[PDB]
């Protein structure tokens, strides 16, 4: 039922059908923290790293082509997502990612052994350390795999967010004629188009796409060849060049060998720069969600400017309640990303000399942020945003009854007079138009032009 | 293979062997955010809530005793942890916890139906809403279950942390004779006992236990009977009294019916008060961990004051490296709790009028904090703290070679003279004792008493 | 125009009329960061510390009675707030607070010298280090002073908060009969009294008062006598017991000498505990302020449930605009405190071995939090909360025309009739009450009982 | 001693000699929160805004040429920093910045009145609202001024940072030959040059310069002309084009009128983008400062790899102590910025519909971050970084007696001999180099090449 493996600390039993090994099992004893598994994209990227390294090591004559070809086939299986269940270590873990790198090394070595008809655990023939980890350290393989995983996930977030942004733009278009009252401080102000607010939403999101896209650039620099500390001592420059080109080609990213491997091994600014752009994006999305929730308030004692698609019963006790559950989950995902960014800040700040050992919790958080933003943006776009409808009559009635349309008469008649009219209209509950007429401030004809609400929506002195 | 269920929004297919229902499946479409499951303690507590309610509702004559007895048996199964797999909704979810409450209501209703020989889905006989949720709202059942789960988890953290605190105290005792140099600003200062530092660690942790224990008090107030908004309109006061006593008795906590149900339904300060005490605790533990990592630095170009149990190979490329992986994972768990507390802050701040809809992400975070602190504290206590050893010779050599022992001569001979001696000793690399003798500041006899390092470890003018 | 002073590092020019000295001037070159000054209460508390130490050192025969007496009189002037302008060092400073301790030691020494007719700078007669700092370290004097300052500031915050909490409870009373629509998810639910919301506000604030008051307890333990690292090297144990008693008696706080001075010198959890309770309080206050600003929304396209006292013009372009400026500044002070608390967290976490050197920024933020909360609570209470008025008729009208008011009538009339009444109410203009009367379902007298605000908003039928 | 002024809300007494007015005095009663004043660069930028608007309004025939000319001269005095003392409102204030805009409008109006020989307060002749605020809102004037202030402050930070970055690169050069032990997890690893660490420092700082410089781009889009909500109601489109050009030309920044003024009036992402780049920079700087403080640990029980310039006595009780005060204040400024960034995050998130009213606290924090970073970078560069010295012999000695130096010799000597050499080195006192010589394994000349600092620290064999 079990086999026995060993490292410099001793021996352990492994289930015979497991592809992980001794260093993996030790990580499960050392760090039973969350019970989560690493993201499958990171597993995939680990497999891209070990395939790339095995090819490069063979090409430069360091690795036996017999063993190397099986390492490559096993790594391809990992890349295709065939072995996600064998990656059992905790995302939150001591040892700076060694246990993640070793989980990859062990799984690939053991699967390679099985593919050449050998016994799993026979590290004499295929060693996790000496073959699958050849020319590598934790301190290059783990971050390089993370750069690749983060880049692949960012590319998916970007595509999802461009889709959402475009759906905001379609709503802006659908609502381009819908007039309502703009509010500042939650006080009635002057008229605005609902489509102008939705375009404001589309535009901030366009700016977020650009910020997030631009954070990829610093992740294209990888540190493969760094060895233990970034000096690259005893790394072969031809190994570095060739592994880099394989990593680029198999991952699909324009990866580059960092110009200064010590810089690239010990600094973590590439990661906080990403987390920062994700946070900024979710600030904007939370604000947008808060607006949607206010606009959907009601149905009788709220603003009731829009109707969201109903997505689930709101209450078992208020008959027929529907709640804005999709904006609410967007807010919650924002609050989660805000927190993840503080965990990332604190972990990046904790780096010491040649290595930041806090990267596992940094990378867990950063991947989680990207992943939950992708998922909530997809679900919000499909289950809410596309289906939003406007209560046009209600919003028109707000404009029809406002005081603040009176703003438009300031350049003609003065803020002082308009204020007197505004105060009176507010205290009597009369229409501001009627008051202008009854006091001879303006004629019916000239305030038909001046108090045109649609015309006040683009710049100019009315008239 | 499937059955069909319905709510006021429409019909859905459910796998025939599933105990969840239509509202559950809708939550899985609305919120595919994390893919996590709610903590099993919360599942258990939901079952305590629905059992308690069913008993109270029968006792006051609202619920049929035939259906009620099966609801109770099903809820007991949930309480014992037999149905954790049927709780499939995302911890991060819109609808303020409705989908969590409905997952409980559905699972219990359906299991109850199966126990009385009926068809799952036959809500005519046993309704998730009308029977299992009777006299309840999301807005009391969900927070009440959370109070119970948080209290049970806090009690386990407290016990784990008292164990850790006691193991720190044992190390303080083991090291009570071990002399070393105290450092301020990382500059050599005056002698201290290693056992005094470990007692400083034990004492802050004692203070953390007290803070965390004291946060339970505000969670003992529950809001069962609140109905939709806290008014309790149409709740039966005898139902409230009786359900409270069952909740207390089955959960083991001294629960109390809040004095003002509107306050208790809309305020979330009980939760941030807990998160705050957890954060403070992890600030202290991170600092302690950082100290341990500095003391274990080396082995030749570091401080090398202590040796930690080796827990995994440190490197595949530095021969025989061992890294302080257990302190490192403690730091990472701190950074995670710091972030979780910011998510909790932001979610509590977002409450509006009669309900804080952001509670799902608040409660996910708070439970995660308590849970990961418990797990890392257990693992750190067993896999590191108990086994720590002191390099007594090294630390003694620091004291033997220090400048700063010279502090003790200030009251005798003046800070001005001691400074001259200190500077000289620092620039020549001579022993400060020899300099005192050679310049006739003190006799060999009087500085044998005065520069006794052990005596400078407790208050007094040396002499 | 200058004198020359000297420390371990060499000599510096000091303005002839200055009471600070060489170690102070160096700090002003090293840390020109914010341009702020330390809080006057911290200056005061430093004066309490140096007075207390001078008395204890004299009593134990370590300090000259005559020189000690002048140190004490100079310290008393500092305590009374006469020399705040001589405390020039930046609150954000390296050195772990040495520069603040030295600013006190120098000002006091020099003023003491002036009081005995000597020249400022004559450290031969009265030394900042040897006399004013005798038996002490930065690492006990500076924290002890901070514990005392923070305690004093907390006591004032608590009194201000208790005043605000009581004014919320008066508004709860004023509004005890005012009915409105409760909202969950911002969706119309069932009726609630405005007074119940204000009471929920007052109750959370009561809980905050308790949390904050309870953070004082760990600050009453001081480390005076710890000297450099908590070992108490060069502090006589009788000096420690005497200085502690003077610190308690002059400060008015029940200070205690910590049970383990090494613990109390290196751990900073008393400070994060305080910051935490301040953050939690401001979370609740921010939420309350958010609710107020929603209730004040309008005048015609908003909820318009309450009217806040007008405090300033809202706009120089929109005629008639007035804005909820006092809830808004409450929000902003919350966001400030949240941030201050993260700075405090990060500084506390950065402690190393025997000393946390990041205390200056930690204490600057903590004292800032306490201070801005006191000031905004006072201003918000006097300029907004006391004057809040309810639009009772508006709120009643929406309750009368809601769906949710059906909930009060359901057990009386049964679900079948309730549904028919609800349907009619949707399609006609009419309130459920009027319809109950029109169709003889309930009598006007029975509806007066059933839809009584208190009765629709409490448990029972 | 007083005059009387009046707004929409009524009349107030103003000190006769004050240039501020009624809306300003009300703000000083409403918000006595911090006691701070807005940054002088924001005052300056407000003056640029009001000058620019007065010129555009005149050009378009909306404002009297004569009154406009006095408004402009008064604005120019504000721009030159002559009236900073008249800006008394608190940076933390409700009203979304109205009180800051009004403080500018009032000071300028009153000074303009004094320049034409009129009485301060005579708003009949020159109105804060009607003339100085003409064609504007708080909601365009205040942000536009902030964009300009922040841009100016960023440009100074960038220049200061570039100076610091270059001084790190000079130290990398000075230390290019200095070998020491690289450490991972604080465990001894393999040799590294001190110069490579300093170059890693310089390179991250280069990346920070780039991030921060790139945040300017979104600030060049301004919303002047948006008026209340971005619709531009009451702003003539030719006024918008002319005021934008004046704003660019007087400020020296390439300002552009935002493409959608409603977007630019309600969204605050340009500000969080800036705060984010500042936070990221200070994360890196804090880490660097942590490393410096570890390298400076000692003198006898620490690493003692570097010596920092001494800047102040470390202790008045421990003789001889000097502390790394300049890295320490760098840490503390980082923690400050981290917190400021959370305040900024929370304020930005709190935007509602057409306006984010939490901008005053957001801008106070953002400007504070930029300002304290500039000041600490300058002071740290001049008072520490330039003067850092290496303990080269100490560092070399530990490299020579390490295990890790074996790594350079392994491919030359093969694993079997390397292990024998390592074992011997552990048990005897002797360095691997000496042992290589003693046992004829390698020649002294071959060891000079192999263990050359540059050669053991770069890829290859
Ligand atoms: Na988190
Ligand atoms: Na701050």
């Amino acid at each position: 039922d079990v086999r026995i493996e060993k490292d410099f600390l001793g021996e352990k039993e492994i289930p015979k059908d497991a592809y992980y090994g001794v260093q993996t099992i030790r990580a499960t004893e050392n760090f039973p923290i969350t019970g989560y598994r690493i993201h499958p994209e990171l597993i995939k990227s680990l497999g891209i790293v070990k395939k790339s390294a095995a090819l490069a090591n063979m090409e430069v004559g360091l690795l036996d082509k017999e063993v190397g070809q099986y390492i490559v086939k096993a790594a391809d299986e990992v890349i295709e997502g065939k072995w996600n269940d064998q990656f059992i270590v905790d995302p939150i873990q001591g040892g700076a990612g060694t246990s993640i790198n070793m989980n990859a090394n062990e799984v690939i070595a053991n699967r390679a052994l099985e593919l050449m008809g050998e016994e799993k655990g026979n590290y004499s023939k295929i060693s996790p350390n000496s073959h699958v980890n050849m020319s590598q350290s934790t301190n290059d393989a783990f971050p390089t795999a993370t750069h690749i995983a983060v880049l692949s996930l960012l590319n998916q977030l970007i595509e999802t967010t461009k889709y959402m942004q475009q759906e905001f733009m379609k709503k802006a278009d659908e609502f381009a004629g819908v007039i309502k009252m703009g509010r500042i401080h939650l006080q009635d102000a002057v008229p605005i188009l609902l489509g102008q607010e939705f375009e404001a939403y589309a535009r901030v999101i366009a700016r977020d796409i650009e910020r997030i896209a631009n954070t990829r650039n610093n992740l294209y620099d990888i540190n493969m060849g760094a060895t233990a500390v970034g000096t690259g001592l005893n790394a072969d420059p031809e190994y570095i060049s060739i592994v880099t080109e394989h990593l680029a080609k198999f991952s699909g990213h324009p990866l580059r060998s960092a110009q200064h491997l010590v810089d690239a091994t010990q600094n973590t600014d590439c990661y906080t720069e990403v987390s920062s752009a994700l946070k900024v994006c979710m600030i904007n999305m939370s604000k947008i969600a808060n607006d949607l929730r206010l606009m959907a308030s009601g149905p009788r004692a709220g603003l009731s400017e829009i109707v969201l698609p109903a997505r689930q019963p709101g209450s078992s006790i208020i008959p027929g309640m529907v709640c804005p559950v999709m904006p609410e989950v967007m807010n919650q995902v924002a609050f989660q990303v805000f927190g993840n960014d503080l965990t990332i800040t604190s972990a990046s700040e904790a780096g010491q000399f040649e290595l930041n050992v806090m990267e596992p919790v940094l990378f867990f958080n950063l991947i989680q942020s990207i992943s939950i933003m992708t998922n909530v943006f997809k679900s919000f776009t499909e289950n809410c945003l596309k289906g939003i409808k406007a209560n046009e009559e209600r919003m028109k009635e707000y404009v029809e009854k406002s005081i603040g349309i009176i703003t438009a008469i300031n350049p003609h008649v003065g803020y002082e007079t308009a204020s007197k009219l505004a105060r009176e209209a507010d205290l009597t509950g009369e229409s501001i138009r009627e008051l202008c007429i009854k006091y001879g401030v303006l004629t019916e004809e000239q305030l038909n032009e001046i108090l045109n609400p649609y015309e006040m929506i683009h710049p100019g002195i009315a008239g």
